[PDB]
């Protein structure tokens, strides 16, 4: 998460 569900 943090950047469009970009992993974490």
């Amino acid at each position: 998460w943090x950047v469009x569900e970009a992993x974490d």
